[PDB]
């Protein structure tokens, strides 16, 4: 092969080797294939017919614009699919067909602008979905998120997200077993509508390095099983009595905070402020 072998008959790195099509002079038993950095461009149906036993697949920066019905049709054991950095435009409404075991799906910087046309609804076995560094402005989990009854880390960081509205996290009301870590850092976010988080079950919640100056009263008060939160590196307005609630909450929830929310201008920790 022109590929490289790390574990014989098991692990192949076909990176950077100028491929225009999926290789095939490789063992049908292959469990780990890295194809990143090859002008693959398009993913027609049955693209991976010759590797029914693949567990991990890397297609990072492969210039892929289209993926069609059944490109991964015979990958019943795929656990991890890395699609990072492909200018995907057309995405077939059955592109993730036959990914029956899929656990980790990395769609980072793949030109996503809304999760709504994201055909992952039949991927019951999904545990983590990373859609950082896309073009999402309105982050509203669509209905299909019901099925994701195993989802436990959703990364939505470094998008274009400016607001959290109530509706956005609605679908999680009927997901009572959901132990869900939600990353929303490095968004240009300055506004959280009141009630956004009520009657929702978050294990972890990141809201740091946005542009939050304030949060509505009670925003977290009814937030089930929260274990960690991040609020640091935000321009917190520590005027009283605006900051009263968050200040109170951070003290009442000290164990859960990661880092420290500081006041803009001051630099003093938000938890340190006692309003009249
Ligand atoms: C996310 O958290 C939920 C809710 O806390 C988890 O539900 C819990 O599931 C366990 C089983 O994993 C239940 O324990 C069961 O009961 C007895 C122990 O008393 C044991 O003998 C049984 O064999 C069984 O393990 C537990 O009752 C239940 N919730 C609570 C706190 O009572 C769920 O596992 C988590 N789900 C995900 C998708 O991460
Ligand atoms: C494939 C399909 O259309 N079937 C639907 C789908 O929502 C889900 O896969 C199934 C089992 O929960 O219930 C029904
Ligand atoms: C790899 O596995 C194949 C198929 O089971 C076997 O025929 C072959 O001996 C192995 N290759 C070597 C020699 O590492």
């Amino acid at each position: 092969e022109p590929c490289v072998e790390v574990v014989p008959n098991i692990t192949y790195q076909c990176m950077e080797l100028n491929f225009y099509k999926i290789p095939d002079n490789l063992p049908f038993s292959t469990k780990n294939l890295d194809l990143s950095f090859n002008p693959l461009r398009h993913l027609g149906s049955y693209s991976f017919f010759s590797f029914p036993e693949l567990q991990v697949l890397d297609l990072s920066r492969c210039e892929i614009q289209t993926i069609e019905d059944g490109a991964y049709q015979s990958l019943s054991h795929l656990s991890t699919l890395i699609l990072t950095g492909n200018p995907i435009q057309s995405l077939a409404l059955g592109a993730f067909s036959g990914l029956s075991s899929l656990q980790k799906l990395v769609a980072v910087e793949t030109n996503l602008a809304s999760l709504e046309n994201f055909p992952i609804g039949h991927l019951k076995t999904l545990k983590e979905l990373n859609v950082a560094h896309n073009l999402i402005q309105s982050f509203k989990l669509p209905e299909y998120f019901s099925n994701l009854t195993n989802l436990e880390h959703l990364d939505l960081s470094s998008n274009k997200i400016q607001s959290i509205y109530c509706t956005d996290l609605r679908v999680l009301h009927q997901m009572p077993l959901l132990n869900l870590s939600l990353d929303l850092s490095l968004n240009p976010m300055n506004f959280i509508q009141p009630g956004a988080f009520k009657e929702i079950r978050l294990k972890e919640l990141a809201l740091d390095t946005n542009q939050l100056k304030s949060v509505p009263d009670g925003i977290f008060d009814r937030l089930t099983s929260l274990q960690k939160i991040w609020l640091h590196t935000n321009p917190w307005d520590c005027s009283c009595p605006r900051i009263d609630y968050l200040s109170r909450w951070l003290n009442k929830n000290s164990q859960k905070e990661q880092g420290s929310a500081k006041c803009s201008g001051s630099g003093k920790p938000v938890r340190s402020i006692i309003c009249p």
